[PDB]
């Protein structure tokens, strides 16, 4: 037993991790069987980044222009494309090590593994949600552009994010694999307002789950409470509002433990209405949003890949 | 920017993860060069781990009792010994994909990437420190027995830990891979006292200087203080009393920010007598122990292999 934040095994992420050169600007790309992704603000020197026009900077590339390397291996590069925020790169090989995947397109709430890169080499693993306004929490120091996040279900990876920005707030923006940002964000150095956050509400109750299933109990309710009346409470503390596909999707955990889902949300809104008094739950002094239920259920089910 | 529990990139050691079976039990092995590592309690049965008598186990084993799979590939055994808790394999094949790599016997304090596994197969990766009285808080269900825990240094792999036991009060236990217990645990199934564990002073110091490099200030004093008068407190909180190799490996972080080590240690002198009022550090509402200064200055380095 115990309960970790644990990312996915990167092994065959990073045998796909490239270094694209352009001009100056030099970011990782993802090279999965004959092309290369990367963000396509690697033709952008730091004069262009205010407001880019990037059709008119990519005019002004060619093949040649792209400088791919994969640890000492150059590609040659035989085609390039603009989709959305990505530049895909054509090479005359394929990524002998390209995995089985997917591009997928994740939903505010849902987490993966990121493999933080820099001039194309790994640096470390971690794992992170989709905020709810479509940012993460991440570690992105300058050159990280292009470190994709993924997940991995028995051998297929689905990559889901792509880094592109860090805002002037701290906190980090990319795109899916077909380079459309995740929220309103564009690739230009602007304040841009990312909006209200709120808490993954189903999230905190799989990890109170988690809790249980692991000795932490002194949580646990004499009281219930409803969909409703547990929601206004959600409104007040800025939690996302409960439905009935979250209660859904709290099933397993509800029948492993045996402590029905509204029992939960009752813990929950004491929780919220008297904080934890310095105590604290599975490690944390606060109530911990970034498990999926799926992420709980993986942990102590055990599975591999 | 930004700061992440970060584990490195397990690929070169997810290439040396096997299946280790004998008799019943199936855990985790290591596959380096010619030769497979692997706790030795995989010989026993469910009677013998109360007080197991290892050498006359040990021989009633011939090498064609040890199943060893690497994938789908079976791999032959022609030798095997048993190296302190550890039993040694001896193959006919080299792993291909053995990196290089180091043994190392970690000290209370540093911190390691640690690759669960079960059936040989990696699961998930996270980091951890070896705890002041040598236990672990991991994420180690049945079957996990083997997984290993590691550093990198570009390219080369410093492996400083073996899992072999869940200990009665959750906290986990291992080895070194020469198959010497950290602590004073033994391999059967007994209640163990850890002691008394500390908290790790000079991490402690690490993170709120990663967390003033992030924009988190709002701890920092108008006041200083002794290495002495600040250990007096350390002694009553159950924090590592603080010394001057400590102050000295502060110090890169020192320059970095130009806070003085004993200026921080008035500010950590502050948040034990006062807590943290409701506030956050770098979204943590505790004090967080589990960062070397060799940590925070790799992940505001961008420090790759
Ligand atoms: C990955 C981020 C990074 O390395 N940096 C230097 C920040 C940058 N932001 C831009 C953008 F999006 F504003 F055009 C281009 S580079
Ligand atoms: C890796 C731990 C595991 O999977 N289990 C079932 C606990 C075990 N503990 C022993 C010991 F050390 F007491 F002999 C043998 S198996």
């Amino acid at each position: 037993s115990g309960f970790r934040k644990m990312a996915f095994p990167s092994g065959k992420v990073e045998g796909c991790m490239v270094q694209v050169t352009c001009g100056t600007t030099t970011l990782n790309g993802l090279w999965l069987d004959d092309v290369v992704y990367c963000p396509r603000h690697v033709i952008c020197t730091s004069e262009d980044m205010l407001n880019p026009n990037y059709e008119d900077l990519l005019i002004r590339k060619s093949n040649h222009n792209f400088l791919v390397q994969a640890g000492n291996v150059q590609l040659r590069v035989i085609g390039h494309s603009m989709q959305n925020c990505v530049l895909k790169l054509k090479v005359d090989t394929a990524n002998p090590k390209t995995p089985k995947y997917k591009f997928v397109r994740i939903q505010p709430g849902q987490t993966f593994s990121v493999l933080a890169c820099y001039n194309g080499s790994p640096s470390g693993v971690y794992q992170c949600a989709m905020r709810p306004n479509f940012t993460i929490k991440g570690s992105f120091l300058n050159g990280s552009c292009g470190s994709v996040g993924f997940n991995i279900d028995y051998d297929c990876v689905s990559f889901c994010y792509m880094h592109h920005m860090e805002l002037p707030t701290g906190v980090h923006a990319g795109t899916d694999l077909e380079g459309n940002f995740y929220g309103p964000f564009v690739d230009r150095q602007t304040a841009q307002a990312a909006g209200t956050d709120t808490t993954i509400t189903v999230n905190v109750l799989a990890w109170l789950y988690a809790a249980v299933i692991n000795g932490d109990r002194w949580f646990l309710n004499r009281f219930t409470t409803t969909l409703n009346d547990f929601n206004l409470v959600a409104m007040k503390y800025n939690y996302e509002p409960l439905t009935q596909d979250h209660v859904d999707i709290l099933g397993p955990l509800s029948a492993q433990t045996g402590i029905a889902v509204l029992d939960m949300c009752a813990s929950l809104k004491e929780l919220l209405q008297n904080g934890m008094n310095g105590r604290t739950i599975l490690g944390s002094a606060l109530l911990e949003d970034e498990f999926t239920p799926f992420d709980v259920v993986r942990q102590c089910s055990g599975v591999t890949f």
